[PDB]
């Protein structure tokens, strides 16, 4: 019958204040003969009830997928407080229940560092400016690139990984027109990171 | 009843004639009560009786996963040859087809960038070599570092990661002790892609 997936929110939405951070509750192999699903939430043992259930989507195995949305508070999740979503629908034995927390571990903090473009690469029309962030715990992370307090259009950050020492590291790649890093623009790679000051810092890279 | 996974080789057996790429077709969800698996496999079409297959083993959910490994040949795999396993059991209600092959689509040269270590990192006794591979395709590739002719062993690679315009990038960082940097040595990113000239390029750094 169902089985259910229960994710953790956007690093990005649990870190700065603008965002409002959610915990995510899929109920996938819902059938089309029992329909109904019902959510309770808990915080740490305590029911809440502020959660929101979306539009059923229908699926093409022939099965609708059920998603219950529950905002969080930033603090709440940061200090590691143990969100537990329980389903049940006429298509299962017993509800079913998920827990989800904060990861565990000595937090520590990333390190940036930008990175101009080749000289070999200064032949094409666009170049890439490239930043390294190296040794933060856990992986949560958010990595952007803007421009004139604008962000940018053509980058990409790599997931993060492993390193030797139990680590993490990423790579974000902007993609910019060659003109542009010529006139000496200043180009700013900014990271979200629970472990930072503020949760926040910027790094900037020009000719 | 049981689900089957059909893997393909890892990029860079594909890639070096030292190594051998293998196709792995995995069945979970196999019950007790129907415990037995046949393997066909067929290239391009044709049956193939070279595969290998792992015995049984029993999981915590108190099902058996059962694997079968067929060898390949470079060659087949770089013409984009397609590798069917079938999969019969008695707890399935016709036997289960899966067929990989080489990703399809037009081959793109990788361009090999290396980068220094930051200005700010100097003030640290290990410092990051960055070896960027971008505009490549399709994804299977393989990253190496060397100095002086003799592997350099202390890097990550990351997964290649899928951009806008269709290819893939990666970065490699290669960690070194930063007297050996100051002390002008020198170290290369060696690169493995069926898109460059005979599928090998290199790139080299060295402080200025
Ligand atoms: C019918 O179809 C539905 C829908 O699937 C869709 O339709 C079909 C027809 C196909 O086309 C599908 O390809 C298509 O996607 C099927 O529903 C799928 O069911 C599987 C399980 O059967 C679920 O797998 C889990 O996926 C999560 C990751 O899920 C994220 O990433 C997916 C892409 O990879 C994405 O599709 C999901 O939507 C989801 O995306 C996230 O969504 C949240 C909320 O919206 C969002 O905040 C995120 O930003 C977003 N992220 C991304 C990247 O998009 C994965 O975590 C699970 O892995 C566990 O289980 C595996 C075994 O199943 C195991 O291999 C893993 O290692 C891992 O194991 C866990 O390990 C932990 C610790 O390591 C351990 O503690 C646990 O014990 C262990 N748990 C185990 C073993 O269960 C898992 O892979 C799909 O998410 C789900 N798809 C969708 C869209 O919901 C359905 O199964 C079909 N029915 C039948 C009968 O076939
Ligand atoms: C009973 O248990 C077994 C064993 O599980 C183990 O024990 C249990 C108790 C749990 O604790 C598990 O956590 C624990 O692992 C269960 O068997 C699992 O079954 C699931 C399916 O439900 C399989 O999921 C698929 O996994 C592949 C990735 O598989 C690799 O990675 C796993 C770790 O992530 C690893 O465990 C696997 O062994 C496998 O490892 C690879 O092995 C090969 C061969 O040797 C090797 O060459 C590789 O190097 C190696 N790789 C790695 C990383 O180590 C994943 O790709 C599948 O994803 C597809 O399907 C999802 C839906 O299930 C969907 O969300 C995905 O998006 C994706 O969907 C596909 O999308 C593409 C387009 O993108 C589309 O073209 C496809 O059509 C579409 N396919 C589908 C089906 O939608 C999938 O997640 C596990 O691999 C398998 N584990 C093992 C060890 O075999 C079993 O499920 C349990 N049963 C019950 C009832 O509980």
């Amino acid at each position: 019958g169902p089985s259910v997936f229960l994710f953790p929110p956007k690093p990005k939405d649990t870190l700065m204040i603008s965002r409002t951070p959610e915990v995510t509750c899929v109920v996938v192999d819902v059938s089309h003969e029992d329909p109904e699903v019902q959510f309770n939430w808990y915080v740490d043992g305590v029911e809440v009830h502020n959660a929101k259930t979306k539009p059923r989507e229908e699926q093409f195995n022939s099965t609708f997928r059920v998603v219950s949305v529950l905002t969080v508070v930033h603090q709440d999740w940061l200090n590691g407080k143990e969100y537990k979503c329980k389903v049940s629908n006429k298509g299962l034995p017993a509800p079913i229940e998920k827990t989800i927390s904060k990861t565990k571990g000595q937090p520590r903090e990333p390190q940036v560092y930008t990175l101009p473009p080749s000289r070999e690469e200064m032949t094409k029309n666009q170049v890439s400016l490239t930043c390294l962030v190296k040794g933060f715990y856990p992986s949560d992370i958010a990595v952007e690139w803007e421009s004139n307090g604008q962000p940018e259009n053509n980058y990409d950050t790599t997931p993060p990984m492993l390193d030797s020492d139990g680590s993490f590291f990423l790579y974000s790649d902007l993609t910019v027109d060659k003109s542009r890093w010529q006139q000496g623009n200043v180009f700013s790679c900014s990271v979200m990171h629970e472990a930072l000051h503020n949760h926040y810092t910027q790094k900037s890279l020009s000719l």
